[PDB]
Protein backbone atom coordinates (compact mmCIF):
# COMPACT_ATOMS: atom_id res chain seq x y z
CA UNK A 1 0.00 0.00 0.00
CA UNK A 2 2.68 2.48 -1.18
CA UNK A 3 3.61 4.14 -4.54
CA UNK A 4 4.58 7.43 -5.42
CA UNK A 5 2.53 10.55 -5.47
CA UNK A 6 2.87 14.37 -5.08
CA UNK A 7 1.83 16.87 -2.27
CA UNK A 8 2.75 19.69 -0.56
CA UNK A 9 5.40 19.57 2.22
CA UNK A 10 5.78 21.92 5.45
CA UNK A 11 8.77 22.44 7.46
CA UNK A 12 10.13 22.39 10.86
CA UNK A 13 13.10 23.69 13.00
CA UNK A 14 14.41 24.04 16.13
CA UNK A 15 14.31 27.86 15.47
CA UNK A 16 14.49 30.34 18.38
CA UNK A 17 11.28 33.18 18.31
CA UNK A 18 13.81 35.42 20.51
CA UNK A 19 16.67 34.90 18.03
CA UNK A 20 17.11 37.93 15.23
CA UNK A 21 19.07 36.01 12.93
CA UNK A 22 16.76 35.90 9.70
CA UNK A 23 16.90 32.38 9.39
CA UNK A 24 15.19 31.82 12.95
CA UNK A 25 13.10 34.88 12.15
CA UNK A 26 11.88 33.14 8.77
CA UNK A 27 11.38 29.80 10.28
CA UNK A 28 9.38 30.36 13.48
CA UNK A 29 6.76 32.45 11.16
CA UNK A 30 6.62 29.23 8.81
CA UNK A 31 7.85 26.40 10.27
CA UNK A 32 6.20 23.73 12.77
CA UNK A 33 9.07 23.48 16.18
CA UNK A 34 10.43 20.12 15.82
CA UNK A 35 8.08 17.02 16.55
CA UNK A 36 11.12 16.95 18.15
CA UNK A 37 11.03 13.23 18.75
CA UNK A 38 9.80 11.12 15.79
CA UNK A 39 10.71 7.38 15.17
CA UNK A 40 12.58 5.73 11.93
CA UNK A 41 9.79 3.03 10.78
CA UNK A 42 12.22 0.26 9.49
CA UNK A 43 11.02 -1.82 6.45
CA UNK A 44 12.68 -5.46 5.65
CA UNK A 45 11.87 -7.31 1.91
CA UNK A 46 11.03 -4.29 0.21
CA UNK A 47 12.93 -2.52 -2.32
CA UNK A 48 11.73 0.90 -3.97
CA UNK A 49 12.93 3.30 -6.62
CA UNK A 50 14.72 6.64 -5.67
CA UNK A 51 15.59 9.05 -8.38
CA UNK A 52 17.14 11.98 -6.36
CA UNK A 53 17.42 14.07 -10.40
CA UNK A 54 13.27 13.83 -10.91
CA UNK A 55 11.97 15.17 -6.75
CA UNK A 56 9.05 17.69 -5.93
CA UNK A 57 10.19 17.85 -2.84
CA UNK A 58 13.53 19.78 -4.25
CA UNK A 59 11.68 22.02 -5.82
CA UNK A 60 9.55 22.10 -2.70
CA UNK A 61 12.89 23.24 -0.38
CA UNK A 62 14.12 25.10 -3.78
CA UNK A 63 10.77 27.66 -3.47
CA UNK A 64 11.00 28.11 0.50
CA UNK A 65 14.78 29.03 0.01
CA UNK A 66 13.92 31.18 -2.65
CA UNK A 67 10.80 32.77 0.11
CA UNK A 68 13.79 32.86 2.94
CA UNK A 69 15.97 34.74 1.20
CA UNK A 70 13.18 37.33 -0.24
CA UNK A 71 12.53 38.38 3.36
CA UNK A 72 15.89 38.25 4.44
CA UNK A 73 18.58 39.28 1.95
CA UNK A 74 16.55 42.14 0.67
CA UNK A 75 18.83 44.06 -2.09
CA UNK A 76 19.30 47.53 -2.52
CA UNK A 77 18.63 47.55 -6.03
CA UNK A 78 16.97 44.38 -7.81
CA UNK A 79 17.64 44.31 -12.44
CA UNK A 80 15.66 42.52 -14.11
CA UNK A 81 15.58 42.68 -17.69
CA UNK A 82 15.42 46.64 -18.17
CA UNK A 83 13.15 47.61 -14.97
CA UNK A 84 14.37 48.01 -12.06
CA UNK A 85 13.24 47.82 -8.36
CA UNK A 86 15.00 49.88 -5.03
CA UNK A 87 13.96 48.87 -1.73
CA UNK A 88 15.24 49.16 1.87
CA UNK A 89 18.89 46.66 2.63
CA UNK A 90 19.58 46.50 6.23
CA UNK A 91 22.44 44.60 7.20
CA UNK A 92 21.12 41.61 9.02
CA UNK A 93 22.57 38.54 11.02
CA UNK A 94 22.93 35.43 8.34
CA UNK A 95 23.21 31.98 9.44
CA UNK A 96 21.29 29.32 7.94
CA UNK A 97 19.43 26.49 10.21
CA UNK A 98 19.22 22.65 10.07
CA UNK A 99 15.60 22.31 8.13
CA UNK A 100 13.91 19.10 8.17
CA UNK A 101 10.65 18.97 5.94
CA UNK A 102 8.12 16.67 6.81
CA UNK A 103 4.80 15.35 5.16
CA UNK A 104 1.31 16.12 5.81
CA UNK A 105 -1.31 13.53 7.06
CA UNK A 106 -2.04 10.68 5.48
CA UNK A 107 1.63 10.83 3.33
CA UNK A 108 4.69 9.46 4.79
CA UNK A 109 8.47 9.57 3.66
CA UNK A 110 10.97 7.17 2.44
CA UNK A 111 14.12 6.36 3.35
CA UNK A 112 17.40 4.88 1.50
CA UNK A 113 19.77 3.41 4.22
CA UNK A 114 22.02 1.99 1.46
CA UNK A 115 25.52 3.87 2.36
CA UNK A 116 26.45 3.13 -0.99
CA UNK A 117 23.26 4.21 -2.35
CA UNK A 118 24.46 6.93 -5.56
CA UNK A 119 20.82 8.83 -5.77
CA UNK A 120 19.39 6.47 -8.68
CA UNK A 121 17.90 3.13 -9.06
CA UNK A 122 16.44 0.78 -6.67
CA UNK A 123 16.93 0.01 -3.11
CA UNK A 124 16.72 -2.99 -1.23
CA UNK A 125 16.67 -1.30 2.35
CA UNK A 126 14.17 1.55 3.02
CA UNK A 127 12.61 3.30 6.24
CA UNK A 128 10.04 5.53 7.19
CA UNK A 129 9.82 8.79 8.42
CA UNK A 130 7.46 12.42 8.86
CA UNK A 131 10.47 14.26 8.72
CA UNK A 132 13.84 14.85 6.84
CA UNK A 133 17.34 14.99 8.84
CA UNK A 134 18.29 19.05 10.04
CA UNK A 135 19.17 20.66 6.16
CA UNK A 136 21.24 23.82 6.01
CA UNK A 137 19.91 25.72 3.49
CA UNK A 138 23.47 26.92 1.63
CA UNK A 139 23.38 28.22 -1.06
CA UNK A 140 26.86 27.54 -2.61
CA UNK A 141 28.73 26.82 -5.97
CA UNK A 142 31.54 24.66 -6.43
CA UNK A 143 31.55 23.50 -3.26
CA UNK A 144 28.65 21.71 -1.23
CA UNK A 145 29.70 23.50 2.62
CA UNK A 146 28.26 22.51 5.79
CA UNK A 147 26.60 19.36 4.69
CA UNK A 148 26.17 15.61 5.74
CA UNK A 149 29.09 13.20 5.08
CA UNK A 150 29.11 9.74 3.45
CA UNK A 151 29.00 7.09 6.18
CA UNK A 152 31.45 4.85 4.17
CA UNK A 153 33.02 5.52 1.24
CA UNK A 154 32.65 8.33 -1.62
CA UNK A 155 29.83 8.70 -3.87
CA UNK A 156 29.42 9.54 -6.75
CA UNK A 157 26.37 10.67 -8.36
CA UNK A 158 24.89 12.11 -11.59
CA UNK A 159 21.92 11.50 -13.65
CA UNK A 160 24.24 10.60 -16.76
CA UNK A 161 27.97 9.88 -16.26
CA UNK A 162 28.41 9.78 -20.03
CA UNK A 163 26.70 13.22 -20.72
CA UNK A 164 29.24 15.47 -20.07
CA UNK A 165 26.60 18.10 -19.73
CA UNK A 166 25.37 16.74 -16.33
CA UNK A 167 26.12 17.72 -13.11
CA UNK A 168 28.41 15.57 -11.04
CA UNK A 169 27.69 15.38 -7.35
CA UNK A 170 30.65 13.90 -5.52
CA UNK A 171 29.94 12.87 -2.11
CA UNK A 172 32.80 13.49 0.38
CA UNK A 173 33.21 10.57 3.50
CA UNK A 174 35.50 13.00 4.95
CA UNK A 175 35.35 16.98 5.58
CA UNK A 176 37.80 19.22 4.31
CA UNK A 177 37.69 22.42 6.73
CA UNK A 178 37.87 25.73 5.11
CA UNK A 179 38.01 29.09 6.55
CA UNK A 180 37.55 32.54 4.88
CA UNK A 181 38.08 35.53 6.50
CA UNK A 182 37.79 39.81 5.60
CA UNK A 183 40.57 40.96 8.11
CA UNK A 184 39.89 43.99 9.51
CA UNK A 185 40.96 46.39 0.80
CA UNK A 186 37.85 46.79 2.44
CA UNK A 187 36.24 44.15 -0.32
CA UNK A 188 39.33 42.29 -0.36
CA UNK A 189 39.18 38.51 1.37
CA UNK A 190 41.08 34.66 1.65
CA UNK A 191 39.89 31.45 1.83
CA UNK A 192 42.65 28.71 3.59
CA UNK A 193 42.53 25.20 3.67
CA UNK A 194 44.87 22.43 4.33
CA UNK A 195 46.75 21.13 1.26
CA UNK A 196 47.39 17.50 2.79
CA UNK A 197 43.77 16.89 3.72
CA UNK A 198 42.94 18.63 -0.02
CA UNK A 199 45.23 15.98 -1.00
CA UNK A 200 43.86 12.83 0.58
CA UNK A 201 40.83 14.02 -1.12
CA UNK A 202 41.02 14.56 -4.58
CA UNK A 203 43.27 11.17 -4.44
CA UNK A 204 40.09 9.25 -3.45
CA UNK A 205 37.86 11.24 -5.53
CA UNK A 206 40.28 10.19 -8.25
CA UNK A 207 40.20 6.69 -8.01
CA UNK A 208 36.36 7.13 -7.15
CA UNK A 209 36.32 8.32 -10.52
CA UNK A 210 39.13 6.15 -12.14
CA UNK A 211 35.76 3.24 -11.57
CA UNK A 212 33.47 4.78 -13.58
CA UNK A 213 36.31 4.98 -16.18
CA UNK A 214 37.99 3.20 -18.98
CA UNK A 215 41.44 4.06 -16.48
CA UNK A 216 42.05 6.92 -18.64
CA UNK A 217 43.91 10.62 -16.90
CA UNK A 218 41.63 12.07 -14.44
CA UNK A 219 42.87 16.10 -14.41
CA UNK A 220 41.13 18.50 -12.72
CA UNK A 221 40.54 22.39 -14.08
CA UNK A 222 39.04 25.43 -13.00
CA UNK A 223 35.84 26.25 -14.94
CA UNK A 224 36.18 26.95 -18.14
CA UNK A 225 34.28 30.18 -17.95
CA UNK A 226 30.81 31.97 -17.60
CA UNK A 227 29.53 34.09 -14.93
CA UNK A 228 31.64 35.03 -11.48
CA UNK A 229 29.30 33.12 -9.65
CA UNK A 230 30.17 29.64 -11.31
CA UNK A 231 33.45 30.16 -12.59
CA UNK A 232 34.63 30.91 -8.54
CA UNK A 233 33.73 29.35 -5.58
CA UNK A 234 31.21 31.61 -4.21
CA UNK A 235 29.07 31.74 -1.19
CA UNK A 236 27.29 33.72 1.55
CA UNK A 237 29.26 34.97 5.04
CA UNK A 238 26.94 37.03 7.99
CA UNK A 239 25.17 38.59 4.32
CA UNK A 240 28.08 39.15 2.29
CA UNK A 241 28.53 37.69 -0.97
CA UNK A 242 31.90 35.93 -1.31
CA UNK A 243 33.45 35.40 -4.94
CA UNK A 244 36.67 32.72 -3.97
CA UNK A 245 39.15 32.25 -6.92
CA UNK A 246 39.60 28.32 -6.76
CA UNK A 247 42.32 28.16 -9.51
CA UNK A 248 44.45 27.21 -6.91
CA UNK A 249 42.36 23.92 -5.89
CA UNK A 250 41.21 22.47 -9.12
CA UNK A 251 44.45 21.93 -10.16
CA UNK A 252 46.24 18.54 -10.64
CA UNK A 253 46.24 15.28 -12.39
CA UNK A 254 45.69 12.01 -11.02
CA UNK A 255 46.54 8.60 -13.38
CA UNK A 256 48.06 5.63 -11.89
CA UNK A 257 47.02 5.69 -8.73
CA UNK A 258 49.40 9.01 -8.39
CA UNK A 259 48.64 12.26 -6.54
CA UNK A 260 50.00 15.41 -7.94
CA UNK A 261 48.45 19.08 -7.20
CA UNK A 262 49.96 22.86 -7.83
CA UNK A 263 49.29 26.55 -6.00
CA UNK A 264 50.83 25.80 -2.66
CA UNK A 265 51.95 28.14 0.39
CA UNK A 266 54.95 27.92 2.80
CA UNK A 267 52.84 26.40 5.52
CA UNK A 268 51.72 23.84 3.66
CA UNK A 269 48.51 24.85 2.60
CA UNK A 270 46.21 26.55 -0.24
CA UNK A 271 45.31 30.25 0.07
CA UNK A 272 42.35 31.51 -2.24
CA UNK A 273 42.06 35.61 -2.99
CA UNK A 274 38.23 36.49 -2.30
CA UNK A 275 36.13 39.53 -3.25
CA UNK A 276 33.16 40.70 -1.50
CA UNK A 277 30.49 41.63 -4.34
CA UNK A 278 27.69 44.20 -4.32
CA UNK A 279 26.62 43.08 -7.78
CA UNK A 280 25.64 40.19 -7.95
CA UNK A 281 23.38 37.08 -10.52
CA UNK A 282 20.49 35.95 -8.63
CA UNK A 283 20.16 32.23 -8.55
CA UNK A 284 16.49 32.54 -7.37
CA UNK A 285 15.64 34.28 -11.00
CA UNK A 286 17.22 35.74 -14.26
CA UNK A 287 18.06 38.93 -12.63
CA UNK A 288 21.16 40.79 -10.63
CA UNK A 289 20.86 42.22 -7.50
CA UNK A 290 22.85 44.76 -5.96
CA UNK A 291 23.61 45.28 -2.23
CA UNK A 292 25.03 47.45 0.30
CA UNK A 293 29.21 47.71 0.74
CA UNK A 294 30.65 45.34 3.36
CA UNK A 295 30.16 45.70 7.22
CA UNK A 296 32.87 46.37 9.76
CA UNK A 297 35.51 44.10 11.39
CA UNK A 298 36.78 40.49 10.75
CA UNK A 299 33.96 38.98 8.19
CA UNK A 300 35.06 35.44 9.22
CA UNK A 301 33.41 31.95 8.15
CA UNK A 302 34.97 28.56 9.07
CA UNK A 303 33.08 26.16 7.43
CA UNK A 304 33.24 22.42 6.20
CA UNK A 305 33.75 20.99 2.57
CA UNK A 306 31.41 17.80 2.53
CA UNK A 307 30.57 17.54 -1.37
CA UNK A 308 31.89 18.79 -4.45
CA UNK A 309 30.28 19.79 -7.96
CA UNK A 310 31.97 18.44 -10.96
CA UNK A 311 31.83 18.39 -15.09
CA UNK A 312 33.55 16.54 -17.01
CA UNK A 313 34.57 17.82 -20.69
CA UNK A 314 34.00 15.34 -22.48
CA UNK A 315 34.19 15.35 -26.38
CA UNK A 316 33.95 12.36 -29.45
CA UNK A 317 41.55 10.46 -25.42
CA UNK A 318 43.47 8.85 -22.56
CA UNK A 319 42.15 12.27 -20.50
CA UNK A 320 39.13 13.01 -19.18
CA UNK A 321 38.88 16.78 -16.96
CA UNK A 322 36.90 17.68 -15.01
CA UNK A 323 36.21 21.14 -13.54
CA UNK A 324 33.93 22.65 -10.66
CA UNK A 325 30.47 23.85 -11.20
CA UNK A 326 26.98 24.96 -9.39
CA UNK A 327 24.54 27.48 -10.49
CA UNK A 328 21.62 25.52 -10.16
CA UNK A 329 20.99 25.06 -6.31
CA UNK A 330 18.75 22.65 -6.70
CA UNK A 331 21.48 20.51 -6.59
CA UNK A 332 22.90 21.66 -3.83
CA UNK A 333 19.60 20.19 -1.84
CA UNK A 334 19.42 16.69 -4.31
CA UNK A 335 22.77 16.19 -2.11
CA UNK A 336 20.40 16.10 1.02
CA UNK A 337 17.64 15.02 -0.71
CA UNK A 338 19.06 11.99 -2.58
CA UNK A 339 17.97 9.74 0.71
CA UNK A 340 14.28 10.85 0.52
CA UNK A 341 10.91 10.25 -1.54
CA UNK A 342 7.55 11.32 -0.75
CA UNK A 343 4.81 8.39 -0.66
CA UNK A 344 1.57 7.85 -0.13
CA UNK A 345 0.44 5.87 2.89
CA UNK A 346 -3.06 5.20 0.79
C1 LIG B 1 23.89 3.80 -9.45
O1 LIG B 1 23.55 2.42 -9.40
C2 LIG B 1 22.74 2.03 -10.50
C3 LIG B 1 22.27 0.59 -10.31
O2 LIG B 1 21.61 0.47 -9.05
C4 LIG B 1 23.53 2.19 -11.80
O3 LIG B 1 22.69 1.87 -12.91
C5 LIG B 1 24.05 3.61 -11.95
O4 LIG B 1 24.97 3.66 -13.05
C6 LIG B 1 24.75 4.07 -10.68
N1 LIG B 1 25.07 5.48 -10.77
C7 LIG B 1 26.28 5.94 -10.48
C8 LIG B 1 26.56 7.35 -10.92
O5 LIG B 1 27.11 5.27 -9.90
C1 LIG C 1 36.49 7.44 2.53
O1 LIG C 1 35.96 7.13 1.24
C2 LIG C 1 36.95 6.61 0.34
C3 LIG C 1 36.26 6.29 -0.99
O2 LIG C 1 37.23 6.21 -2.04
C4 LIG C 1 37.64 5.37 0.90
O3 LIG C 1 38.75 5.02 0.07
C5 LIG C 1 38.13 5.60 2.33
O4 LIG C 1 38.61 4.38 2.89
C6 LIG C 1 36.97 6.14 3.15
N1 LIG C 1 37.34 6.30 4.55
C7 LIG C 1 36.62 5.76 5.52
C8 LIG C 1 36.00 4.43 5.19
O5 LIG C 1 36.46 6.29 6.60
C1 LIG D 1 23.61 9.03 -21.05
O1 LIG D 1 24.06 10.14 -21.82
C2 LIG D 1 24.47 9.75 -23.12
C3 LIG D 1 25.07 10.95 -23.85
O2 LIG D 1 24.13 12.03 -23.85
C4 LIG D 1 23.27 9.21 -23.89
O3 LIG D 1 23.70 8.75 -25.18
C5 LIG D 1 22.63 8.05 -23.14
O4 LIG D 1 21.39 7.71 -23.77
C6 LIG D 1 22.36 8.43 -21.69
N1 LIG D 1 21.93 7.27 -20.94
C7 LIG D 1 20.77 7.25 -20.30
C8 LIG D 1 20.53 6.07 -19.41
O5 LIG D 1 19.94 8.14 -20.43
C1 LIG E 1 49.69 17.63 -1.02
O1 LIG E 1 49.69 16.51 -1.90
C2 LIG E 1 50.98 16.17 -2.40
C3 LIG E 1 50.85 15.02 -3.38
O2 LIG E 1 50.17 13.93 -2.73
C4 LIG E 1 51.83 15.79 -1.21
O3 LIG E 1 53.10 15.28 -1.63
C5 LIG E 1 52.02 17.00 -0.32
O4 LIG E 1 52.86 16.64 0.78
C6 LIG E 1 50.64 17.46 0.17
N1 LIG E 1 50.71 18.71 0.90
C7 LIG E 1 51.74 19.09 1.66
C8 LIG E 1 52.17 20.51 1.48
O5 LIG E 1 52.30 18.34 2.44
C1 LIG F 1 41.95 33.36 -10.40
O1 LIG F 1 43.25 33.91 -10.21
C2 LIG F 1 44.13 33.65 -11.30
C3 LIG F 1 45.50 34.22 -10.97
O2 LIG F 1 45.35 35.55 -10.44
C4 LIG F 1 43.57 34.26 -12.58
O3 LIG F 1 44.43 33.92 -13.68
C5 LIG F 1 42.17 33.74 -12.85
O4 LIG F 1 41.60 34.42 -13.98
C6 LIG F 1 41.30 33.99 -11.63
N1 LIG F 1 39.96 33.47 -11.84
C7 LIG F 1 38.92 34.29 -11.99
C8 LIG F 1 37.88 33.83 -12.97
O5 LIG F 1 38.82 35.35 -11.39
C1 LIG G 1 47.16 25.65 -11.84
O1 LIG G 1 47.69 26.49 -10.82
C2 LIG G 1 48.96 27.04 -11.18
C3 LIG G 1 49.57 27.76 -9.99
O2 LIG G 1 48.77 28.90 -9.66
C4 LIG G 1 48.77 27.97 -12.37
O3 LIG G 1 50.02 28.56 -12.73
C5 LIG G 1 48.21 27.17 -13.54
O4 LIG G 1 47.90 28.06 -14.62
C6 LIG G 1 46.94 26.43 -13.13
N1 LIG G 1 46.54 25.54 -14.20
C7 LIG G 1 45.30 25.54 -14.69
C8 LIG G 1 44.64 26.89 -14.75
O5 LIG G 1 44.75 24.52 -15.05
C1 LIG H 1 29.09 26.39 8.04
O1 LIG H 1 28.70 25.94 9.33
C2 LIG H 1 29.44 26.58 10.37
C3 LIG H 1 29.11 25.95 11.72
O2 LIG H 1 27.77 26.28 12.11
C4 LIG H 1 29.14 28.07 10.37
O3 LIG H 1 29.89 28.71 11.40
C5 LIG H 1 29.49 28.67 9.02
O4 LIG H 1 29.07 30.04 8.97
C6 LIG H 1 28.83 27.89 7.89
N1 LIG H 1 29.31 28.37 6.61
C7 LIG H 1 28.49 28.82 5.67
C8 LIG H 1 29.06 28.96 4.30
O5 LIG H 1 27.33 29.10 5.92
C1 LIG I 1 33.47 20.61 10.82
O1 LIG I 1 34.21 19.43 10.52
C2 LIG I 1 34.90 18.93 11.67
C3 LIG I 1 35.78 17.75 11.27
O2 LIG I 1 34.96 16.66 10.84
C4 LIG I 1 33.89 18.52 12.74
O3 LIG I 1 34.59 18.11 13.92
C5 LIG I 1 32.96 19.68 13.08
O4 LIG I 1 31.90 19.21 13.93
C6 LIG I 1 32.37 20.27 11.81
N1 LIG I 1 31.56 21.43 12.11
C7 LIG I 1 30.33 21.57 11.62
C8 LIG I 1 29.45 22.55 12.32
O5 LIG I 1 29.95 20.92 10.66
Amino acid sequence: VWKEAKTTLFCASDAKAYEKEVHNVWATHACVPTDPNPQEMVLANVTENFNMWKNDMVEQMHEDIISLWDESLKPCVKLTGGSAITQACPKVSFDPIPLHYCAPAGFAILKCNNKTFNGTGPCRNVSTVQCTHGIKPVVSTQLLLNGSLAEEEIIIRSENLTNNAKTIIVHLNESVNIVCTRPNNIRQAHCNINESKWNNTLQKVGEELAKHFPSKTIKFEPSSGGDLEITTHSFNCRGEFFYCNTSDLFNGTYRNGTYNHTGRSSNGTITLQCKIKQIINMWQEVGRAIYAPPIEGEITCNSNITGLLLLRDGGQNDTETFRPGGGDMRDNWRSELYKYKVVEIK
